[PDB]
């Protein structure tokens, strides 16, 4: 067991191993507080997250276990990984606090799309890396659920990592009105007309790629209905074959009130774009989620010819998510989490 030391930073006690020095506050959502630190064992600048109220309810205890399981699994160049996890507790009986350690990220994709002149080569490389990471995530039967520019870290060498997996955390208030939290979400889930499946992540990639080509949000709706009307104007209203698959009475009832509209000409929307970029956008931004391109198919599209290497696009080890259907008490979720903290092995 390492030696721990204590300090108070913005009204919070931080108890951490001596290896972590120069702690300075960076941020605090409702899920926890974050400090930047220098890790003297590895020489990395790191983010240290202290979870808030991790075992306050069954819902919260299960979310803690979910997050730790996911971060322990993810071992890929284009996905955030776990550098360390610790607790100051010396036994399960005194266990209350969980701290998560990752590489410190600087710029996100929001920063670079607002500010920098992107060539077609920059768009090819950034979207390639998102799809390489998504091939690996989807091979584990994990859905990200929250891909958007603020969840994509990018360094000065245009190298990209996916972070901030959806832990089923977003509220109705957070999705209301003129908000980036909704602009990247697939229609069939905006009002929960379809059960979630991995195809919703490819919709989000299409929205992100469009915004790197134009510098503008693709579907900046003022509310869920405004956003659906912007989507259907571009991709067309549902056809007969994609009404036959829509089981939700709520969906067919609103959908069938709208005047029918054809799919627009994407070369006239994305004026001047690489024709191969236009073609790939037409294959992602399809209303019928069964007919969307997959991450593995998209890596083999001609748009990525300069970067595609089918011997360097790895898949994940199998991921057991059977806990998601299991009914346990708070202390049972807490013991499972404790076990996962003590069994952690750091990366090479
Ligand atoms: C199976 C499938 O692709 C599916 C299932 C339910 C709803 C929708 N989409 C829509 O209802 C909307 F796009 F018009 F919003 C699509
Ligand atoms: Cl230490
Ligand atoms: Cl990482
Ligand atoms: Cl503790
Ligand atoms: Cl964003
Ligand atoms: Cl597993
Ligand atoms: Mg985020």
């Amino acid at each position: 067991r390492p030696t721990f030391y204590r300090q108070e930073l913005n009204k919070t006690i931080w108890e951490v191993p001596e290896r972590y020095q120069n702690l300075s506050p960076v941020g605090s959502g409702a899920y926890g507080s974050v400090c930047a630190a220098f890790d003297t064992k590895t020489g990395h600048r790191v983010a240290v997250k202290k979870l808030s109220r991790p075992f306050q309810s069954i819902i919260h205890a299960k979310r803690t276990y979910r997050e730790l399981r996911l971060l322990k699994h993810m071992k890929h160049e284009n996905v955030i990984g776990l550098l360390d996890v610790f607790t100051p507790a010396r036994s399960l009986e005194e266990f209350n606090d969980v701290y998560l350690v990752t590489h410190l990220m600087g710029a996100d994709l929001n920063n670079i799309v607002k500010c920098q002149k992107l060539t077609d080569d920059h768009v090819q490389f950034l979207i390639y890396q998102i799809l390489r990471g998504l091939k690996y995530i989807h091979s584990a039967d994990i859905i990200h659920r929250d891909l958007k520019p603020s969840n994509l870290a990018v360094n000065e060498d245009c190298e990209l990592k996916i972070l901030d997996f959806g832990l089923a955390r977003h509220t109705d208030d957070e999705m209301t009105g003129y908000v980036a939290t909704r602009w990247y979400r697939a229609p069939e889930i905006m009002l929960n007309w379809m059960h979630y499946n991995q195809t919703v992540d490819i919709w989000s990639v299409g929205c992100i790629m469009a915004e790197l080509l134009t510098g503008r949000t693709l579907f900046p709706g003022t509310d869920h209905i405004d956003q659906l009307k912007l989507i259907l104007r571009l991709v067309g209203t549902p056809g007969a074959e994609l009404l036959k698959k829509i089981s939700s009475e709520s969906a067919r009832n609103y959908i069938q009130s709208l005047a029918q509209m054809p799919k627009m000409n994407f070369a006239n929307v994305f004026i001047g774009a690489n024709p191969l970029a236009v073609d790939l956008l037409e294959k992602m931004l399809v209303l019928d989620s069964d007919k969307r391109i997959t991450a593995a198919q998209a890596l083999a599209h001609a748009y990525f010819a300069q970067y595609h290497d089918p011997d360097d696009e790895p898949v994940a080890d199998p991921y057991d998510q059977s806990f998601e259907s299991r009914d346990l008490l708070i202390d049972e979720w807490k013991s499972l989490t404790y076990d996962e903290v003590i069994s952690f092995v750091p990366p090479p």
